[PDB]
């Protein structure tokens, strides 16, 4: 695949998952496809919701309840649900309520319930460790 | 079904729909659920994205370019198409280019192929026509 990873995120999480999330993997070396960039509207090949999932290896969600609550991400989730498994890398910005993620996103229920994602931190030491962790993670076959 | 439709269609789109097809449905007594008013971020029913559809006897697409292009309205169309058939109608307030849906929404695709939409015109006379048989597709079986 010619991207590693693509990236969903809320819009209440872009300041965030851009200058951090973003900015590091692609310093890093990772190729990443994400829609604000990448989705060009009207293109035949760029211009459509398959093209991102299609050409990367992992799909990543940055997952908070303003993901969880937002109708549009909630599409998104259920688009990679049933479209993507090895491939589907969560990534916990913000404690999610429990029972807060709809009863129908049962494949991403099982994963937050067997506590398969990675979760952020603001310290200093756990973030190096989640970093490492997340590079790992994106290297792991599907 | 408590809602005879659910209905979605582009921001592009939002002011034809809600001054003329919401209004001359909700007028003409029929009961509508659409996500800019109905979707209530947080609320444990009315916050996800499977209330509308599941309670709505149709799921009332109103298609033009804008709403093709978008990443968003693609993502919407992903999920009825995969959720929902006689339950589907189309209005189209705009032609489509030819191919400009993108290839995987194949039932979507087969549907403008059999010319199985209603189409806008400006025209009086072939509104009112418009209007009656929207009314009439919304009331068949499923
Ligand atoms: S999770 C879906 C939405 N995310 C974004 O808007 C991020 C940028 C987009 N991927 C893009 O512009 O391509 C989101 O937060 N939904 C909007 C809402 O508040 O409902
Ligand atoms: S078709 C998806 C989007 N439609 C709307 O924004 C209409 C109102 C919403 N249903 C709502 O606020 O609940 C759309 O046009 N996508 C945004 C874009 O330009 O990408």
């Amino acid at each position: 695949k010619p991207f590693d990873a693509f990236i969903s995120y809320s819009e209440h999480d872009a300041d965030w998952t851009k200058e951090h999330l973003l900015k590091k993997l692609e310093t890093d070396g990772f190729k990443i496809c994400y829609h604000e960039r990448d989705f060009k509207p009207g293109h035949p090949v760029l211009g459509n919701i398959f093209y991102c999932i299609e050409n990367s290896h992992k799909v990543l969600f940055v997952l908070s309840p303003s993901f969880v609550n937002s109708c549009w991400c909630q599409y998104e989730l259920y688009f990679a649900e049933h479209r993507v498994q090895d491939s589907l890398i969560m990534v916990v910005l913000e404690d999610l309520p429990p029972d807060s993620v709809p009863q129908k996103f049962s494949k991403l229920r099982k994963l937050l319930k067997r506590k398969t994602y990675l979760k952020w931190s603001p310290e200093e030491h756990k973030q190096k460790i989640f970093w490492h962790q997340l590079a790992a993670v994106l290297k792991t076959t599907n």
